[PDB]
């Protein structure tokens, strides 16, 4: 683990996480990037050093720290042309922010075009020395982080616009494609008799994964970065960019057990050990498990998750009982996605820079028809009705700058204004279920914040809008460092081929 103060050097390098060799974007020499860690209250100073040379995978870059509120530091959030211009090749940029009021499991990733798909992504943990769940496990360290990622043999800019799934699922950086089922698999070690806090992080660009471990049940204690009541399950469907902490009690016989992460599409199932890793008890021989999957009889359902501490839902407990209700109507024309009639196209001047330069109203802010001006210190309700007009469902939506209440989940026709889970990425479900996923949050974080489908190819296709929150205070609340004001002139001075 590096951090809370660290250099992250970005380069292009050859890698072969499933035995097939390809060029990729790597962080400190590896993909996924190394674990970044600290404790609640730390100040993070992550110096991002751009040494990229390969334009096909972009030579510029920009990093988002997924799940952090960034109160007072909206400039450090990451999304290109929303919160900054990209870092240019051969330059560095110091992201300097504090985490006074959050702890949990997070991650970081490029937030420039579809660059994270090519490798720029890794996990990020903020420990709490008074964690209220600390008494449920014995081990929680670098070796208890489990990442999942889709891997493609053809680069993001060189394959289809909307890929039909990945060549391999990788678990802690390794996995098999059907074309080579002898490639080395990841091993996660446990000691019989000890209890583990496993921190499961989806680094996926697209597929969701159905996650299970042969012979073991899992106790969910954290949802994205929110502590939950303990929920016992035997499988977990996890969508792109989501996180869960689960406790596993290593109390079965000393042996090798299959860890499984089945994608919703691409190469599904497990023939030859695809979509698998190995849980190995100390003592067991270094071989593959021969265990069998049994039918999940206790799968995670989101409506069953509730926060550990009572947290009132924003607003009054009835439909539209808030200061501002926004409905997101989806459309798609074969190459581009739309939200209320507008497909997102990044502006020339970053949204934050427009605001600092005086723009405060929906009328003044660009791009027109994609920026929503929200009142300050108010309750907001957003609904995302599922429709056949938007193929590639279920779309997992992410709100920057905020954790939100899920008042209505996918696969449920009920509204819960009493005790639903809060999180930061939510499946919007499917038209076959008649879904109308609905969320609420309060606006106490002045800044423009991205709201978008976390399937990166959908994002590249324009499936996004901007929440411009409390625009009269943005300038006063987020002072910016000189190195930030210098990003756009350096970036805009570049030759196109050096982007
Ligand atoms: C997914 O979920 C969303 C979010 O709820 C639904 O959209 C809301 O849907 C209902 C349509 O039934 C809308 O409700 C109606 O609102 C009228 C007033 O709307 C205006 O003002 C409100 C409040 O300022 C604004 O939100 C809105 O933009 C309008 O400008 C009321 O007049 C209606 O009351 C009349 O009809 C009702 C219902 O039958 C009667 O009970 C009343 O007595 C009255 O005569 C009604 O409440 C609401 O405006 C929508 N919200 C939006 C767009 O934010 C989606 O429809 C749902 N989609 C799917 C596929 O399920
Ligand atoms: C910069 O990064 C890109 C993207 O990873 C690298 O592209 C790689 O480009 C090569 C050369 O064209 C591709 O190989 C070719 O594939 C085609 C199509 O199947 C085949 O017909 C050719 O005969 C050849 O094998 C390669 O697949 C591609 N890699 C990926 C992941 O898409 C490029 O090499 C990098 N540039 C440098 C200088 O390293
Ligand atoms: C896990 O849960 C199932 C279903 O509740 C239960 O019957 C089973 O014995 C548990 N498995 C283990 C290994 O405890
Ligand atoms: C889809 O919409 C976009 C954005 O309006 C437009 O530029 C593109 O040409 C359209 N594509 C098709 C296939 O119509
Ligand atoms: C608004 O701000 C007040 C004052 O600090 C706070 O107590 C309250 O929870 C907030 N209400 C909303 C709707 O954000
Ligand atoms: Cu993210
Ligand atoms: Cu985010
Ligand atoms: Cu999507
Ligand atoms: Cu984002
Ligand atoms: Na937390
Ligand atoms: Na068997």
């Amino acid at each position: 683990a590096v951090g809370p103060v660290a250099d992250l050097t970005i380069t292009d390098a050859a890698v072969s996480p499933d035995g097939f060799s390809r060029q990729a974007v790597v962080v400190n020499g590896v993909t996924p990037g190394p674990l970044v860690a600290g404790n609640i209250g730390d100040r993070f100073q992550l110096n991002v050093i751009d040494n990229l040379t390969n334009h096909t995978m972009l030579k510029s870059t920009s990093i988002h720290w997924h799940g952090f509120f960034q109160h007072g530091t909206n400039w450090a959030d990451g999304p290109a042309f929303i919160n900054q211009c990209p870092i240019s090749p051969g330059h560095s940029f110091l992201y300097d922010f504090q985490v006074p009021d959050q702890a949990g499991t997070f991650w970081y990733h490029s937030h420039l075009s579809t660059q994270y798909c090519d490798g720029l992504r890794g996990p990020f943990v903020v420990y709490d020395p008074n964690d209220p769940h600390a008494s449920r496990y014995d081990v929680d360290n670098d070796d208890t982080v489990i990442t999942l990622a889709d891997w493609y043999h053809t680069a993001a800019k060189l394959g289809p616009r909307f890929p039909l799934g990945a060549d391999a699922t990788l678990i802690n950086g390794k996995g098999r494609a059907p074309s080579d089922t002898t490639a080395e698999l990841s091993v996660i070690k446990v000691t019989k008799g000890k209890r583990y806090r496993f921190r499961l992080v989806s680094l996926s660009c697209d597929p969701n994964h159905t996650f299970s471990i042969d012979g073991h049940n899992l106790t969910i204690i954290e949802v994205d970065s929110v502590n939950s009541q303990p929920l016992e399950v035997d499988s977990i469907q996890i969508f792109a960019a989501q996180r869960y902490s689960f406790v596993l009690d290593a109390n079965q016989a000393v042996d090798n057990y299959w860890i499984r992460a089945n994608p919703n599409f691409g190469n599904v199932g497990f023939d030859g050990g695809i979509n698998s890793a190995i849980l190995r008890y100390d003592g067991a021989p270094a071989v593959e498990p021969t265990t069998n999957q049994t039918t999940s009889v206790k799968p995670l359902n989101e409506v069953d998750l509730h926060p550990l501490v009572s947290t009132p839902v924003p607003g009054s407990p009835s439909s539209g009982g808030v200061d501002k209700a926004i409905n997101m109507a989806f459309n798609f024309n074969g190459s581009n996605f739309f939200i209320n009639g507008a497909s997102f196209v990044p502006p020339t001047v970053p949204v934050l820079l427009q605001i600092l330069s005086g723009a405060q109203t929906a009328q003044d802010l660009l791009p027109s028809g994609s920026v929503y001006v929200l009142p300050s210190n108010a309750s907001i309700e957003i609904s995302f009705p599922a429709t056949a007009a938007a193929p590639g469902a279920p779309h997992p939506f992410h709100l920057h700058g905020h954790t939100f209440a899920v008042v209505r989940s996918a696969g449920s026709t009920v509204y819960n204004y009493d005790n639903p889970i809060f999180r930061d990425v939510v499946s919007t479900g499917t038209p076959a279920a008649g879904d109308n996923v609905t969320i609420r949050f309060d606006t106490n974080n002045p800044g423009p914040w991205f709201l978008h489908c976390h399937i990166d190819f959908h994002l590249e296709g324009g499936f996004a809008v901007v929440m411009a929150e409390d625009t009269p205070d943005v300038k006063a609340v987020n002072p910016v460092p000189q190195a930030w004001s210098d990003l756009c002139p350096t970036y805009d001075a570049l030759d196109p081929n050096d982007q």
